[PDB]
């Protein structure tokens, strides 16, 4: 019977793998990495706190033979281990998402990561509010807890989790389209690509601006790197009535807008998602029309990075994906037993005991997906 005897090594070497690979490679010490760490180091700590004793409580049938004294420890331990690791899923998606919509001040963690370990602790606090001691949590006594902790546990964070999540790939899907479009070869680029990058409107102005020039022209020195090479350009496109000038000069505009390192994240992240190949074309285009020598060591260097963002979507998908059909069954059973009119108790029981044990799988999977993944 060593089929889950064994399982408890890969959890805590995977979760300490990451604990060391963050504070000790310098090369993947990404603002969402922190929350790695810390999901990491949760889910290391139910290794050796939730796994052992709850898997020797088999061979005492259920009962508690240790000290009495650590019975209503063990249980606010594992409510604790429980609601942090989804929390720590919720607070990855939520930041992604308020650092790709709002990137003005996130461009320019470890409070995020007391604040969830506080709402964790503060979600698992009642727990520790002849015949021996029986830790079961049986439903009499912990009634409104198997209500209450569980929707704020699982469902509470479930629901922002998902929007939050598809948040994210919304701005990406939306740049996405609006770039592919932009490198179509009429002027709708810019009237899409406008509520894509939230300067922009001021181009479909000019496709006309008897008095806006002045304001393009400060707009277009606010962009040191690509300096006096876009001014260049403007006047090119405004003397040769767009047609393709246009093009080009709207090519520049984006390359440009990659470039900067305030929109940088954002458009390297649209970019993610897409043929990845129209809109390199168009981005070596505007390169070649924008000068700059070392362009193709730059745009190759923007697709790079928007690779970069993809793969984390993938490996964070995954892991989402596993903790929504591994956690959700023993959530939902676990309300059925508490609102029922005939159900019998004990085919509900049954099922409940190989379910919490298949929830607690997911913290020896999260490593895995990085390590298959990198
Ligand atoms: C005998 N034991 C089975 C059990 C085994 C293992 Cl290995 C872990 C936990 C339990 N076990 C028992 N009773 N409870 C639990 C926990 C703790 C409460 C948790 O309920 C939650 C969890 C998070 C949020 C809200 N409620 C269900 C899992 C009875």
């Amino acid at each position: 019977a060593l089929l889950i005897l064994m399982v408890i090594i890969p959890t805590i070497g995977g979760n300490t793998l990451v604990i060391l690979a963050v504070s000790l490679e310098k090369k993947l010490q990404y603002a969402t990495n922190y929350f790695l760490m810390s999901l990491a180091v949760a889910d290391l700590l139910v290794g050796l706190f939730v796994m052992p004793i709850a898997l020797l409580t088999i061979m005492f049938e259920a009962m508690w033979p240790l000290p009495l004294v650590l019975c209503p420890a063990w249980l606010f331990l594992d409510v604790l281990f429980s609601t942090a690791s989804i929390w720590h899923l919720c607070a990855i998606s939520v930041d992604r998402y308020i650092a790709i919509k709002k990137p003005i001040q996130a461009n320019q963690a470890f409070i995020k990561i007391t604040v969830v370990w506080l709402i964790s602790i503060g979600i698992a606090i009642p727990v520790p509010i002849p015949n021996n001691i029986t830790c079961v949590l049986t439903k009499e006594r912990f009634g409104d807890f198997m209500l209450f902790g569980s929707l704020a546990a699982f469902f509470t964070p479930l629901a922002i989790m998902i929007v939050t999540y598809f948040l994210t790939i919304r701005f990406r899907r939306r740049g996405a389209e609006a770039l592919e479009r932009a490198f179509s070869l009429k002027e709708a680029l810019l009237a899409a690509l406008d509520a894509l990058a939230e300067l922009l409107a001021l181009l479909r102005r000019l496709l006309l601006p008897a008095d806006e020039l002045a304001a393009l022209r400060a707009a277009l020195t606010r962009f040191p790197e690509f300096r006096e090479a876009l001014l260049a350009l403007l006047d090119r496109y405004l003397a040769t009535r767009d047609l393709a000038d246009a093009r080009d000069l709207v090519w520049a505009l984006v390359l440009a807008i990659a470039s900067d390192p305030r929109y940088r994240p954002a458009v390297a992240a649209m970019i993610a998602f897409g043929d990845a190949e129209v809109l390199r074309a168009g981005l070596l285009r505007g390169a070649e029309a924008l000068g700059l020598p070392g362009g193709e060591a730059l745009v190759e260097e923007i697709m790079a990075e928007a690779e970069n963002e993809q793969r984390a979507s993938k490996v964070l998908g995954i892991v989402f994906f596993l903790f929504l059909l591994m956690w959700c069954p023993f959530f939902i059973t676990n309300i059925t037993l508490v609102l029922c009119d005939s159900c019998n108790q004990t085919t509900l029981q049954m099922l409940l005991e190989i379910f919490v044990w298949i929830g607690y799988v997911s913290s020896g999977v999260n490593p895995l997906v990085y390590t298959l993944f990198n």
